[PDB]
Protein backbone atom coordinates (compact mmCIF):
# COMPACT_ATOMS: atom_id res chain seq x y z
CA UNK A 1 0.00 0.00 0.00
CA UNK A 2 1.00 3.56 0.14
CA UNK A 3 1.91 5.22 3.25
CA UNK A 4 1.31 9.08 3.89
CA UNK A 5 4.29 10.06 5.67
CA UNK A 6 3.20 13.32 8.26
CA UNK A 7 5.53 15.96 9.76
CA UNK A 8 4.11 18.35 12.02
CA UNK A 9 6.08 21.73 12.01
CA UNK A 10 7.38 23.38 15.25
CA UNK A 11 7.21 26.99 14.35
CA UNK A 12 5.04 30.12 16.09
CA UNK A 13 1.93 30.16 14.74
CA UNK A 14 1.60 34.44 14.02
CA UNK A 15 -1.80 35.57 14.84
CA UNK A 16 -2.13 38.62 12.24
CA UNK A 17 -1.28 35.88 9.53
CA UNK A 18 -3.56 34.25 6.81
CA UNK A 19 -2.18 31.66 6.74
CA UNK A 20 0.59 29.08 9.03
CA UNK A 21 2.14 25.88 8.33
CA UNK A 22 0.88 23.78 11.08
CA UNK A 23 1.58 19.86 9.15
CA UNK A 24 3.20 18.47 6.10
CA UNK A 25 2.12 15.73 4.04
CA UNK A 26 3.97 13.30 1.62
CA UNK A 27 2.44 10.23 -0.24
CA UNK A 28 4.60 8.81 -3.26
CA UNK A 29 1.24 7.39 -5.73
CA UNK A 30 2.54 4.12 -6.79
CA UNK A 31 -0.75 2.85 -6.35
CA UNK A 32 -2.81 5.44 -5.06
CA UNK A 33 -5.32 7.51 -7.78
CA UNK A 34 -7.00 10.26 -5.64
CA UNK A 35 -6.44 11.87 -1.87
CA UNK A 36 -10.38 12.36 -0.42
CA UNK A 37 -9.97 13.89 2.72
CA UNK A 38 -7.98 14.70 5.84
CA UNK A 39 -9.68 14.38 9.13
CA UNK A 40 -7.90 16.65 11.85
CA UNK A 41 -8.66 16.30 15.93
CA UNK A 42 -7.64 19.56 18.15
CA UNK A 43 -6.70 18.85 21.43
CA UNK A 44 -9.21 18.77 24.89
CA UNK A 45 -7.29 22.11 26.00
CA UNK A 46 -7.66 23.57 22.84
CA UNK A 47 -9.69 26.93 22.73
CA UNK A 48 -11.17 26.07 19.39
CA UNK A 49 -12.55 29.80 19.14
CA UNK A 50 -9.93 31.70 19.07
CA UNK A 51 -9.10 29.46 15.73
CA UNK A 52 -10.33 31.89 12.40
CA UNK A 53 -9.86 28.93 9.94
CA UNK A 54 -8.54 25.63 9.15
CA UNK A 55 -7.16 24.92 5.57
CA UNK A 56 -6.12 21.93 3.26
CA UNK A 57 -3.50 22.98 0.58
CA UNK A 58 -1.78 21.12 -2.56
CA UNK A 59 1.45 21.68 -3.02
CA UNK A 60 2.23 19.48 -6.55
CA UNK A 61 4.97 17.25 -6.51
CA UNK A 62 9.07 16.63 -6.12
CA UNK A 63 12.02 16.72 -8.79
CA UNK A 64 13.10 13.57 -9.52
CA UNK A 65 16.37 13.50 -8.54
CA UNK A 66 15.14 14.21 -4.87
CA UNK A 67 13.20 11.24 -4.51
CA UNK A 68 14.63 10.17 -1.34
CA UNK A 69 15.72 12.49 0.45
CA UNK A 70 12.46 12.23 3.00
CA UNK A 71 11.74 16.43 2.01
CA UNK A 72 8.22 17.33 3.04
CA UNK A 73 7.81 20.08 0.85
CA UNK A 74 9.11 21.01 -2.59
CA UNK A 75 9.37 24.89 -1.15
CA UNK A 76 8.89 27.48 1.42
CA UNK A 77 5.57 28.56 1.52
CA UNK A 78 5.30 31.58 3.56
CA UNK A 79 7.80 33.89 2.87
CA UNK A 80 8.98 36.24 5.69
CA UNK A 81 11.29 38.30 3.13
CA UNK A 82 8.95 39.48 0.37
CA UNK A 83 7.82 42.88 1.13
CA UNK A 84 3.63 43.12 0.94
CA UNK A 85 4.08 38.87 0.56
CA UNK A 86 4.65 37.80 4.01
CA UNK A 87 1.17 36.69 5.49
CA UNK A 88 -0.81 34.87 3.07
CA UNK A 89 0.67 31.30 1.64
CA UNK A 90 2.16 32.17 -1.96
CA UNK A 91 -0.77 30.86 -4.45
CA UNK A 92 1.40 29.84 -7.06
CA UNK A 93 2.86 27.37 -4.52
CA UNK A 94 -0.27 26.04 -2.88
CA UNK A 95 -3.64 25.23 -4.35
CA UNK A 96 -6.15 25.65 -1.35
CA UNK A 97 -8.07 22.59 -1.48
CA UNK A 98 -9.89 22.86 1.62
CA UNK A 99 -11.13 25.45 4.22
CA UNK A 100 -13.27 25.39 7.36
CA UNK A 101 -13.94 28.40 9.26
CA UNK A 102 -15.04 28.53 12.81
CA UNK A 103 -14.24 24.59 12.77
CA UNK A 104 -14.78 22.39 15.22
CA UNK A 105 -12.46 20.39 17.51
CA UNK A 106 -12.99 17.92 15.01
CA UNK A 107 -12.55 19.56 11.45
CA UNK A 108 -12.75 17.13 8.25
CA UNK A 109 -10.72 18.58 4.98
CA UNK A 110 -12.08 17.29 1.85
CA UNK A 111 -9.39 17.65 -0.78
CA UNK A 112 -10.60 15.13 -3.80
CA UNK A 113 -7.00 15.42 -5.32
CA UNK A 114 -6.22 13.80 -8.06
CA UNK A 115 -2.59 12.28 -7.20
CA UNK A 116 0.95 12.86 -9.63
CA UNK A 117 2.11 9.50 -10.76
CA UNK A 118 4.66 9.61 -8.14
CA UNK A 119 5.59 12.34 -4.77
CA UNK A 120 2.54 14.37 -3.62
CA UNK A 121 2.60 16.94 -0.87
CA UNK A 122 0.19 18.57 0.82
CA UNK A 123 0.02 20.75 3.70
CA UNK A 124 -2.44 21.85 6.63
CA UNK A 125 -2.77 26.03 7.12
CA UNK A 126 -4.20 27.09 10.51
CA UNK A 127 -5.54 30.72 11.14
CA UNK A 128 -5.89 32.14 14.21
CA UNK A 129 -8.70 35.17 14.93
CA UNK A 130 -7.28 38.23 15.34
CA UNK A 131 -7.73 38.63 18.96
CA UNK A 132 -6.04 35.36 19.94
CA UNK A 133 -4.39 34.88 23.50
CA UNK A 134 -0.33 35.04 23.53
CA UNK A 135 -0.63 32.31 25.63
CA UNK A 136 -3.26 29.55 24.70
CA UNK A 137 -1.76 26.69 23.26
CA UNK A 138 -2.42 24.53 20.19
CA UNK A 139 -2.22 20.76 19.66
CA UNK A 140 -3.62 18.72 16.95
CA UNK A 141 -3.49 15.00 15.73
CA UNK A 142 -4.20 13.79 11.98
CA UNK A 143 -6.91 11.53 12.98
CA UNK A 144 -7.25 9.68 9.15
CA UNK A 145 -6.37 10.40 5.90
CA UNK A 146 -8.99 9.08 2.79
CA UNK A 147 -7.33 7.78 -0.23
CA UNK A 148 -9.53 6.29 -3.19
CA UNK A 149 -12.18 6.08 -0.91
CA UNK A 150 -10.14 3.86 1.91
CA UNK A 151 -8.53 4.85 5.24
CA UNK A 152 -4.62 5.05 4.21
CA UNK A 153 -2.00 4.15 6.42
CA UNK A 154 -0.08 7.42 8.03
CA UNK A 155 3.29 7.12 9.24
CA UNK A 156 4.40 10.28 11.36
CA UNK A 157 7.92 11.25 11.96
CA UNK A 158 7.72 13.98 13.93
CA UNK A 159 7.41 13.73 17.80
CA UNK A 160 3.97 13.70 19.77
CA UNK A 161 3.33 16.38 21.97
CA UNK A 162 4.30 18.68 20.37
CA UNK A 163 3.00 22.37 21.27
CA UNK A 164 2.15 24.77 18.81
CA UNK A 165 2.50 28.16 20.25
CA UNK A 166 1.35 31.39 18.76
CA UNK A 167 3.25 34.91 18.39
CA UNK A 168 3.15 38.35 16.97
CA UNK A 169 4.61 39.69 13.95
CA UNK A 170 5.98 42.50 15.70
CA UNK A 171 7.86 43.03 12.21
CA UNK A 172 6.89 42.10 8.69
CA UNK A 173 9.52 42.54 5.69
CA UNK A 174 8.27 46.01 4.14
CA UNK A 175 6.92 47.22 7.14
CA UNK A 176 6.52 51.04 7.05
CA UNK A 177 9.17 51.19 3.69
CA UNK A 178 11.95 49.31 5.09
CA UNK A 179 13.03 46.26 3.12
CA UNK A 180 14.11 44.45 6.14
CA UNK A 181 14.16 44.48 10.25
CA UNK A 182 17.21 43.24 12.40
CA UNK A 183 19.19 42.94 15.38
CA UNK A 184 16.27 42.48 18.44
CA UNK A 185 16.26 44.16 21.84
CA UNK A 186 13.62 43.75 24.64
CA UNK A 187 13.19 45.00 27.80
CA UNK A 188 10.30 45.65 30.51
CA UNK A 189 9.82 48.99 32.21
CA UNK A 190 8.90 49.93 35.83
CA UNK A 191 5.41 50.55 34.79
CA UNK A 192 5.40 47.03 32.87
CA UNK A 193 5.47 48.90 29.27
CA UNK A 194 7.36 46.64 26.69
CA UNK A 195 10.18 48.09 24.82
CA UNK A 196 11.49 46.19 21.40
CA UNK A 197 14.41 48.10 19.67
CA UNK A 198 15.73 47.03 16.21
CA UNK A 199 17.68 47.72 12.98
CA UNK A 200 15.19 49.09 10.42
CA UNK A 201 17.32 48.35 7.72
CA UNK A 202 15.35 50.34 4.70
CA UNK A 203 17.19 49.16 1.11
CA UNK A 204 17.98 45.61 1.93
CA UNK A 205 19.43 42.98 5.05
CA UNK A 206 23.03 44.10 4.65
CA UNK A 207 25.08 45.42 7.67
CA UNK A 208 26.27 48.42 8.59
CA UNK A 209 27.12 50.78 6.32
CA UNK A 210 24.22 51.66 4.52
CA UNK A 211 20.34 53.52 5.13
CA UNK A 212 19.78 52.11 8.65
CA UNK A 213 17.89 53.61 11.96
CA UNK A 214 16.86 52.30 15.21
CA UNK A 215 13.19 51.57 15.48
CA UNK A 216 11.11 51.17 18.68
CA UNK A 217 7.73 48.96 19.56
CA UNK A 218 5.98 50.17 22.22
CA UNK A 219 3.55 47.41 23.63
CA UNK A 220 1.25 48.42 26.54
CA UNK A 221 -0.85 45.29 27.18
CA UNK A 222 1.97 42.48 27.57
CA UNK A 223 3.21 42.29 23.83
CA UNK A 224 -1.12 41.84 22.66
CA UNK A 225 -0.66 45.04 20.32
CA UNK A 226 1.85 47.53 19.66
CA UNK A 227 1.74 50.83 18.68
CA UNK A 228 3.18 52.48 16.12
CA UNK A 229 6.87 52.39 15.10
CA UNK A 230 9.10 55.00 16.53
CA UNK A 231 12.50 56.28 15.50
CA UNK A 232 14.90 56.68 18.82
CA UNK A 233 17.84 56.95 16.62
CA UNK A 234 18.11 58.63 13.04
CA UNK A 235 20.90 60.69 11.70
CA UNK A 236 19.52 61.42 7.70
CA UNK A 237 22.24 63.60 5.98
CA UNK A 238 24.20 64.39 9.34
CA UNK A 239 27.19 66.46 7.70
CA UNK A 240 25.70 66.67 4.56
CA UNK A 241 26.42 63.28 3.50
CA UNK A 242 23.45 60.66 2.75
CA UNK A 243 21.20 58.76 4.50
CA UNK A 244 23.17 55.31 3.56
CA UNK A 245 26.26 57.06 4.88
CA UNK A 246 24.84 57.75 8.00
CA UNK A 247 23.60 54.34 9.33
CA UNK A 248 22.84 53.24 13.03
CA UNK A 249 22.40 49.87 14.41
CA UNK A 250 22.73 46.80 16.52
CA UNK A 251 21.04 48.59 19.34
CA UNK A 252 20.98 47.77 23.09
CA UNK A 253 18.40 48.55 25.61
CA UNK A 254 17.94 49.01 29.11
CA UNK A 255 16.19 50.35 31.87
CA UNK A 256 16.89 52.42 34.98
CA UNK A 257 14.87 50.73 37.81
CA UNK A 258 15.73 53.15 40.15
CA UNK A 259 14.29 56.19 38.24
CA UNK A 260 12.53 53.97 34.93
CA UNK A 261 14.58 56.34 32.32
CA UNK A 262 14.91 54.40 29.35
CA UNK A 263 18.40 54.23 27.53
CA UNK A 264 19.22 52.76 23.81
CA UNK A 265 22.93 52.77 23.05
CA UNK A 266 24.05 52.39 19.27
CA UNK A 267 26.51 52.60 16.84
CA UNK A 268 26.32 55.49 14.46
CA UNK A 269 28.62 55.10 11.02
CA UNK A 270 29.48 58.28 8.84
CA UNK A 271 31.13 57.43 5.69
CA UNK A 272 32.54 54.18 4.54
CA UNK A 273 31.08 54.48 0.87
CA UNK A 274 28.38 50.89 0.95
CA UNK A 275 30.85 48.81 2.64
CA UNK A 276 30.37 47.03 5.92
CA UNK A 277 31.54 48.49 9.60
CA UNK A 278 32.68 45.55 10.98
CA UNK A 279 36.12 46.17 8.35
CA UNK A 280 35.51 50.18 7.35
CA UNK A 281 35.72 51.11 11.09
CA UNK A 282 39.44 52.76 11.27
CA UNK A 283 40.87 53.89 14.47
CA UNK A 284 40.87 57.44 15.27
CA UNK A 285 37.97 59.03 17.52
CA UNK A 286 35.55 61.22 15.04
CA UNK A 287 33.09 60.55 12.47
CA UNK A 288 35.19 60.72 9.54
CA UNK A 289 37.36 57.92 10.85
CA UNK A 290 35.69 55.61 13.52
CA UNK A 291 32.00 54.81 14.57
CA UNK A 292 30.33 56.47 16.95
CA UNK A 293 28.75 55.17 19.92
CA UNK A 294 25.51 57.19 20.63
CA UNK A 295 22.94 57.25 22.97
CA UNK A 296 18.85 58.45 23.75
CA UNK A 297 16.96 58.01 26.52
CA UNK A 298 14.07 58.09 27.72
CA UNK A 299 12.14 59.90 30.56
CA UNK A 300 8.21 58.86 29.75
CA UNK A 301 8.25 55.51 29.29
CA UNK A 302 9.65 55.31 26.17
CA UNK A 303 6.86 57.67 24.30
CA UNK A 304 9.64 60.17 23.11
CA UNK A 305 13.32 60.11 22.91
CA UNK A 306 16.09 62.80 22.85
CA UNK A 307 18.54 63.84 21.15
CA UNK A 308 21.57 61.33 20.19
CA UNK A 309 24.28 61.37 23.27
CA UNK A 310 27.52 60.85 21.73
CA UNK A 311 29.87 59.24 24.37
CA UNK A 312 32.48 58.00 21.94
CA UNK A 313 34.82 60.75 23.46
CA UNK A 314 34.67 58.74 27.57
CA UNK A 315 35.19 55.36 26.75
CA UNK A 316 36.93 54.55 23.17
CA UNK A 317 40.83 54.14 23.02
CA UNK A 318 41.93 55.98 19.97
CA UNK A 319 43.88 52.97 18.76
CA UNK A 320 40.56 50.82 18.50
CA UNK A 321 39.82 50.16 15.42
CA UNK A 322 35.85 50.21 16.33
CA UNK A 323 34.08 50.26 19.55
CA UNK A 324 29.98 49.42 19.51
CA UNK A 325 27.63 47.60 22.24
CA UNK A 326 26.51 44.32 22.53
CA UNK A 327 23.14 43.89 20.95
CA UNK A 328 20.37 43.43 22.79
CA UNK A 329 19.82 45.05 26.40
CA UNK A 330 22.04 46.08 29.74
CA UNK A 331 21.10 45.58 32.93
CA UNK A 332 20.39 47.97 36.18
CA UNK A 333 22.25 45.86 39.14
CA UNK A 334 21.31 45.98 42.67
CA UNK A 335 23.37 48.61 43.82
CA UNK A 336 21.92 50.73 41.07
CA UNK A 337 24.55 51.13 38.64
CA UNK A 338 23.97 50.65 34.45
CA UNK A 339 25.52 48.26 32.68
CA UNK A 340 25.62 47.30 28.63
CA UNK A 341 27.98 45.27 27.23
CA UNK A 342 30.53 46.43 24.57
CA UNK A 343 33.06 44.81 22.19
CA UNK A 344 35.97 46.70 20.50
CA UNK A 345 38.49 45.68 17.75
CA UNK A 346 41.88 46.38 19.58
CA UNK A 347 44.61 48.06 17.96
CA UNK A 348 45.76 44.46 16.16
CA UNK A 349 42.28 44.31 15.05
CA UNK A 350 41.12 41.37 16.99
CA UNK A 351 37.58 42.12 18.56
CA UNK A 352 37.10 41.72 22.52
CA UNK A 353 34.25 41.72 24.39
CA UNK A 354 33.30 43.18 27.59
CA UNK A 355 31.27 45.82 29.65
CA UNK A 356 30.53 49.53 30.11
CA UNK A 357 29.32 51.06 33.02
CA UNK A 358 27.86 54.30 34.35
CA UNK A 359 27.64 54.99 38.28
CA UNK A 360 25.79 58.60 38.07
CA UNK A 361 22.00 57.49 36.17
CA UNK A 362 24.76 57.53 32.61
CA UNK A 363 25.68 60.77 32.14
CA UNK A 364 29.39 59.13 32.87
CA UNK A 365 30.37 55.74 31.51
CA UNK A 366 33.53 53.96 31.99
CA UNK A 367 35.28 50.65 30.27
CA UNK A 368 38.29 48.48 31.93
CA UNK A 369 39.41 45.73 30.51
CA UNK A 370 37.86 43.00 28.13
CA UNK A 371 36.77 39.55 29.79
CA UNK A 372 37.78 37.36 27.09
CA UNK A 373 39.84 37.92 23.25
CA UNK A 374 38.91 37.09 19.96
CA UNK A 375 34.61 37.67 21.48
CA UNK A 376 32.25 40.18 19.99
CA UNK A 377 28.81 40.04 20.90
CA UNK A 378 27.98 39.42 24.55
CA UNK A 379 25.12 39.75 27.05
CA UNK A 380 25.52 40.52 31.34
CA UNK A 381 23.29 39.81 33.95
CA UNK A 382 24.05 40.12 37.74
CA UNK A 383 23.75 36.97 38.42
CA UNK A 384 24.32 37.35 42.27
CA UNK A 385 24.70 40.27 43.97
CA UNK A 386 27.54 42.53 42.78
CA UNK A 387 28.77 39.25 40.29
CA UNK A 388 28.36 40.26 36.46
CA UNK A 389 28.31 37.21 34.21
CA UNK A 390 29.28 37.68 30.22
CA UNK A 391 28.11 35.40 27.88
CA UNK A 392 30.00 35.98 24.87
CA UNK A 393 29.68 34.67 21.10
CA UNK A 394 33.21 33.56 20.74
CA UNK A 395 34.67 33.55 16.93
CA UNK A 396 36.89 30.15 18.06
CA UNK A 397 33.34 28.50 17.70
CA UNK A 398 30.92 25.81 19.05
CA UNK A 399 30.19 27.37 22.14
CA UNK A 400 29.71 30.40 24.71
CA UNK A 401 32.36 31.69 26.59
CA UNK A 402 30.99 32.77 30.18
CA UNK A 403 33.07 34.74 32.02
CA UNK A 404 32.42 36.58 35.48
CA UNK A 405 33.66 39.82 37.48
CA UNK A 406 33.46 41.26 40.73
CA UNK A 407 34.89 44.40 40.02
CA UNK A 408 32.86 45.82 37.16
CA UNK A 409 35.49 44.21 34.46
CA UNK A 410 39.45 45.59 35.73
CA UNK A 411 39.19 41.38 36.50
CA UNK A 412 37.68 38.37 34.93
CA UNK A 413 36.82 35.06 36.28
CA UNK A 414 36.17 32.29 33.28
CA UNK A 415 33.42 30.66 34.66
CA UNK A 416 33.28 26.21 34.73
CA UNK A 417 30.32 26.52 32.54
CA UNK A 418 32.49 28.57 29.62
CA UNK A 419 32.73 26.73 26.25
CA UNK A 420 31.20 23.81 27.17
CA UNK A 421 27.46 24.31 28.55
CA UNK A 422 26.27 26.18 25.81
CA UNK A 423 26.23 25.53 22.27
CA UNK A 424 26.23 28.13 19.71
CA UNK A 425 26.76 28.56 16.03
CA UNK A 426 28.96 32.16 16.34
CA UNK A 427 25.46 33.81 16.96
CA UNK A 428 24.24 36.79 19.38
CA UNK A 429 22.16 35.25 22.15
CA UNK A 430 20.34 36.74 25.06
CA UNK A 431 20.67 36.43 29.00
CA UNK A 432 18.82 37.48 31.85
CA UNK A 433 18.85 36.83 35.54
CA UNK A 434 15.13 36.56 37.12
CA UNK A 435 15.51 37.11 40.92
CA UNK A 436 13.42 34.44 43.42
CA UNK A 437 11.51 37.63 44.39
CA UNK A 438 10.71 39.02 40.74
CA UNK A 439 9.08 35.83 39.75
CA UNK A 440 6.61 33.12 40.85
CA UNK A 441 8.92 30.39 41.08
CA UNK A 442 10.41 32.23 44.75
CA UNK A 443 13.99 31.15 42.73
CA UNK A 444 16.99 33.15 41.24
CA UNK A 445 17.20 31.12 37.92
CA UNK A 446 18.78 33.02 34.48
CA UNK A 447 17.30 32.42 31.55
CA UNK A 448 19.48 32.35 28.31
CA UNK A 449 18.44 31.53 24.24
CA UNK A 450 19.81 31.23 20.94
CA UNK A 451 20.23 29.04 18.13
CA UNK A 452 20.53 25.50 19.79
CA UNK A 453 23.08 24.40 17.49
CA UNK A 454 26.44 24.23 16.17
CA UNK A 455 26.18 25.03 12.25
CA UNK A 456 23.12 27.27 10.89
CA UNK A 457 20.77 29.43 12.73
CA UNK A 458 17.82 27.24 13.69
CA UNK A 459 16.11 25.38 16.46
CA UNK A 460 15.89 28.69 18.52
CA UNK A 461 15.82 27.39 21.94
CA UNK A 462 15.11 29.27 25.59
CA UNK A 463 16.56 27.60 28.16
CA UNK A 464 16.56 27.70 32.19
CA UNK A 465 19.27 27.51 34.91
CA UNK A 466 18.66 27.46 38.62
CA UNK A 467 22.16 27.30 39.60
CA UNK A 468 23.43 30.07 38.51
CA UNK A 469 24.65 28.99 35.09
CA UNK A 470 26.63 25.97 36.09
CA UNK A 471 23.94 23.72 34.96
CA UNK A 472 21.62 23.98 32.06
CA UNK A 473 19.47 20.74 32.70
CA UNK A 474 17.17 19.56 29.10
CA UNK A 475 13.71 19.40 31.05
CA UNK A 476 13.89 23.10 31.30
CA UNK A 477 14.13 24.00 27.37
CA UNK A 478 11.74 25.33 25.02
CA UNK A 479 12.44 24.97 21.20
CA UNK A 480 10.22 27.86 19.58
CA UNK A 481 11.64 27.76 16.05
CA UNK A 482 12.54 24.56 14.31
CA UNK A 483 12.79 27.00 10.68
CA UNK A 484 16.01 28.64 9.52
CA UNK A 485 16.23 32.51 10.47
CA UNK A 486 19.00 35.37 11.45
CA UNK A 487 18.71 33.75 14.82
CA UNK A 488 19.20 36.77 17.07
CA UNK A 489 16.79 36.96 20.32
CA UNK A 490 16.38 38.80 23.39
CA UNK A 491 14.19 38.10 26.27
CA UNK A 492 12.72 39.76 29.38
CA UNK A 493 10.28 39.24 31.90
CA UNK A 494 6.51 40.24 30.66
CA UNK A 495 5.36 39.52 34.96
CA UNK A 496 6.32 37.83 37.13
CA UNK A 497 4.87 34.36 35.33
CA UNK A 498 5.68 35.07 31.94
CA UNK A 499 9.19 35.45 29.86
CA UNK A 500 9.16 37.59 26.59
CA UNK A 501 11.15 37.25 23.71
CA UNK A 502 11.59 39.04 20.57
CA UNK A 503 13.61 37.44 17.94
CA UNK A 504 14.61 36.78 14.42
CA UNK A 505 12.47 33.76 13.30
CA UNK A 506 11.61 31.66 10.34
CA UNK A 507 7.98 33.82 10.21
CA UNK A 508 8.90 37.24 10.77
CA UNK A 509 11.50 39.67 11.19
CA UNK A 510 10.52 40.37 14.31
CA UNK A 511 8.56 38.22 16.15
CA UNK A 512 7.27 38.61 19.63
CA UNK A 513 6.05 35.43 21.84
CA UNK A 514 4.99 34.56 25.64
CA UNK A 515 6.06 31.59 27.03
CA UNK A 516 4.98 31.33 30.80
CA UNK A 517 7.21 30.11 33.53
CA UNK A 518 5.69 27.13 34.78
CA UNK A 519 6.27 26.09 30.72
CA UNK A 520 9.59 25.71 31.18
CA UNK A 521 10.28 24.80 34.62
CA UNK A 522 7.79 22.35 35.27
O1 LIG B 1 28.83 44.60 11.28
C1 LIG B 1 28.46 44.59 12.45
C2 LIG B 1 29.02 45.58 13.40
O2 LIG B 1 28.02 46.70 13.27
N1 LIG B 1 27.61 43.66 12.96
C3 LIG B 1 26.86 42.48 12.51
C4 LIG B 1 27.41 41.22 13.20
C5 LIG B 1 28.93 41.18 13.10
O3 LIG B 1 29.44 42.35 13.76
C6 LIG B 1 29.51 39.93 13.79
O4 LIG B 1 29.14 39.89 15.16
C7 LIG B 1 31.12 39.94 13.66
O5 LIG B 1 31.34 39.09 12.59
O6 LIG B 1 26.83 40.09 12.53
C8 LIG B 1 25.47 40.15 12.47
C9 LIG B 1 24.84 38.93 12.22
O7 LIG B 1 23.60 38.87 12.14
O8 LIG B 1 25.53 37.89 12.09
C10 LIG B 1 24.75 41.33 12.64
C11 LIG B 1 25.38 42.56 12.85
O9 LIG B 1 24.71 43.54 12.06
Amino acid sequence: SDTVFVRETQIPVLIERQDNVLFMLRLNAKESHTLDEVVLNFGKDVNMSDIQSVKLYYSGTEARQNYGKNFFAPVSYISSHTPGKTLAANPSYSINKSQVNNPKRKVALKANQKLFPGINYFWISLQMKPDASLLDKVAAKIAAIKVDNKEALMHTVSPENIVHRVGVGVRHAGDDGSASFRIPGLVTTNKGTLLGVYDVRYNNSADLQEHVDIGLSRSVDGGKTWEKMRLPLAFGETGDLPAAQNGVGDPSILVDTKTNTVWVVAAWTHGMGNQRAWWSSYPGMDMNHTAQLVLSKSTDDGKTWSKPINITEQVKDPSWYFLLQGPGRGITMQDGTLVFPIQFIDSTRVPNAGIMYSKDRGETWKIHNYARTNTTEAQVAEVEPGVLMLNMRDNRGGSRAISTTKDLGKTWTEHSSSRKALQEPVCMASLISVKAKDNVLNKDILLFSNPNTVKGRHHITIKASLDGGVTWLPEHQVMLDEGEGWGYSCLTMIDKETIGILYESSVAHMTFQAVQLRDIIK
